[PDB]
């Protein structure tokens, strides 16, 4: 399959990616350099045109450069770890909220059996939604536009939870009832004060404790100069997880 | 889905994590404290007894605490990922080689439709089978025990590659044809000199090239005294990923 | 400048540091390889014997290898930065408790023109003299075994401060009247919570306030297998540097 | 002492510093708010004036937003620890090369007794003068405008040497015989590529290596939210120690 128009395609160009849709007689032009998409609509992925590599993107790319954010969204570098560590497979159903974006859920539904989300703000609710379907994903998600705290969510019948929202400890109780014995949960924490307030909380509910934060750092792919990049990102969050306690 | 016996279970103990299979009249002692496996049958995961809580294994604790280690292998931080990384899922065909110990197999088996996994070594390629086997993954593994250079290989069949040799610039032609078109790469490097040799000559076969560390720094649970460990993983390898290029 | 009987020297052997007193007639053996003292009294600093070689400690290899801890100490890691950060030079008086076992002194009496340190335990304030004198060092340095709270400290005096307690904040007023108009201080603090705890009770003595953490990665120095080490310390400390407010 | 006039001040609003002189007349905005300096004048080190903390510069401020760049410098972040971790005090003399901006230079003169520095570069050469001069540094520094290779250095009268040029294993016999026995050297090298190839070259001249990495990572200073900055410094240069091998 060759690249047709209207589709989203990765452009490499020197240290940069870019996203664009292949749109007749639009161009993309950086630095003096100019590609022109209707050179791009008909080849294969992979081609080399006037420096610009052109490729279709992955869910990395597409979570990092594709996806519309009105919200605070959970990066692939915490996310690939969340959904994995979470021991999700295509036998497991897995609850999220609140959606947001839908950066992690794209990740949770692409490893997972089942997804329910839910959203309270109806315009997030819309954005996630369009999000996922625009690059054809969250074929086997629920969206729920609900406070979670109102929703009925079916009591002990999911393998895994993950929790991203400013007060988690305010749902600790059906959170846990949601959930089989034993099964994974995890959080989603920017601040060392939600991290402490949560483990204050957490101890009626969830044993086998973890807090990890991960780092990502990237290298200059440039054989004779091979050395870290100037700048990381520093911090997106502390990330708490947990397995259900009998009780 | 009470604890039956043989069965591994996951223990944790203070701030430790135990891997043991569930033996009749046979036991876990830490610091005195006694775990009777006895009275771990026929109780459900997340139960507390004697200050030890149990659960079953993860995915991440199965491949940390209980995968027979034969050749230094790749850890979840790491291999989590690079399944992601790699674009994978259900639909997608996975090749990696060397198997070493099958650490990273078992997370491309869980994440990909299909793995074709090559290992020279006989005693490494049993292992690795073994490993997934004891603990029910690897179902749509296809196992080799042969030198990928070797191996009768059809062009074009593989959505992704990772490799996993001491010298992968040796394999880069056959990777390459192997692939399909545009497809996701990704190497494992330990050394400097390893990545600095691969730039040399990647660029012949693949694009839209990026390295990147991972590190991940664990905390203390405990809510009064939150705080990173004393310690921690400084380094398993640099992580080389690319794009195959149209030739 | 030959080596003396009696004096301490900093022995390398493979990846390894070992500080030593040369005693008469005694050895240090590494993994059956024997250095024997007799062979390196009257040698110049930098010989190699069996595969030893043999120096003078430096300021960082005293305090970590020839100080004896009675506390927790401050590591050079953070000391080196903390003594600069602090503007301190050779016509600065700096403030300093508790003493502990002398490893943050050390550094202190070093760059300043004078320290008056302050430990309320007396098996601690006689440690660190013990520390400090062994290895000439402190000459510049006024030892009181007072509680800080107790001691007659005269006001505006002082270039600078560090506090390294459990609570610092009880001790505020007394820190911000010792020293002098917009004068620096800093603190070491263990976790978050002391951390958070400082943060909102510092807000009318202390300004232009930072927070920083200081890791170091070491790397293997064999030329072709060049990489980071296996571990690294993850965390001794958060450092909090802040600026006198006038009131 | 009051703020005069033509002093550079270090400027604190929000979370940014400034460095400005106090010009009589003159402001700073920072967006909509305004500092008149003419407020500022007369008061004492530590005032708050509508929102602004003004003090007079630490040695590190002065580094980073007071010294005038030509060249890569050397941030305080590495010269602290440097500094101190070459056994630099009063009684201390220390070659460096080459002197770029100054930017080390400041830091090894304010700690050491004496220092010998090498620019080859005339403009280089002035500016790092200009630099230290300004802010009353560097009295006891001695400035050659020459390359190392051509200079006339007495052999065997440095306490300790630091190297930053971008291919320093042409020197290290010049180095090491300007060196005393056992002593302290330094190198900074921006890739890998140059650690590889210093740790070739070294092998006859300098024995225990090390090499590190050295990383800060800030916090936001606000008690409520604690938690790290969102961006950081990745990498400066990879740090290479030293000590002389008797030949
Ligand atoms: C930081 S965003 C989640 C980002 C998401 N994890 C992503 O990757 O894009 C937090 C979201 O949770 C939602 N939320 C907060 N409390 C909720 C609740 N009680 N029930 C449902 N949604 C909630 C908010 O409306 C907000 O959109
Ligand atoms: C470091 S181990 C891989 C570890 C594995 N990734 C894991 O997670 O457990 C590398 C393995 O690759 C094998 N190997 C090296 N070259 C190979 C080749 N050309 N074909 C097949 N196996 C190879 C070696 O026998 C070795 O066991
Ligand atoms: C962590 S140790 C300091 C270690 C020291 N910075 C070093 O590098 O070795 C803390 C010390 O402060 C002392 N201390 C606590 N409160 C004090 C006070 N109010 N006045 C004097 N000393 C105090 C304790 O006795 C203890 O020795
Ligand atoms: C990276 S800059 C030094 C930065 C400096 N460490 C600082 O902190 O500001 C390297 C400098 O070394 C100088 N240089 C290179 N080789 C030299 C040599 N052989 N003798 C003297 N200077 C040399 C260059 O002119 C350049 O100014």
């Amino acid at each position: 399959n060759s690249f047709k128009e209207g589709e989203y395609v990765l452009i490499r160009f020197g240290e940069k990616k870019f996203l664009r849709k292949l749109l007749p007689k639009q161009s993309l032009s950086v630095k003096k350099s100019v590609l022109k998409f209707d050179e791009v609509i008909g080849k294969p992925e992979g081609v080399k045109i006037n420096g610009f590599e052109v490729y279709r993107p992955t869910l990395e790319e597409i979570i990092l450069l594709g996806f519309e954010r009105k919200t605070q969204i959970i990066y692939p570098k915490d996310s690939f770890y969340i959904a994995l560590k979470l021991n999700l497979n295509k036998e497991k159903r897995v609850l999220e909220f609140g959606t947001g974006s839908g950066a992690l859920l794209a990740v949770l539904s692409e490893v997972a059996g089942e997804v329910w989300t839910f959203e309270a703000v109806e315009e997030f609710y819309k954005t996630a939604q369009k999000n996922l379907k625009k690059f054809n994903l969250g074929k086997n998600v629920k969206f729920f536009n609900v406070d979670f705290k109102d929703a009925e969510v079916p009591e002990g019948i999911f393998h895994a939870a993950f929790v991203d929202v400013r007060e988690p400890w305010h749902y600790l109780e059906k959170v846990h009832k949601s959930l089989m014995e034993g099964a994974p949960v995890g959080f989603l924490l920017p601040t060392a004060n939600q991290v402490i307030k949560l483990l204050e909380s957490i101890e009626n509910y969830f044993g086998n404790l973890e807090v990890v934060e991960i780092l990502h750092r990237h290298y200059k792919t440039i054989s004779e100069r091979f050395r870290p990049e100037d700048q990381m990102v520093a911090h997106t969050a502390y990330l708490v997880f947990g397995r259900k306690l009998k009780t």
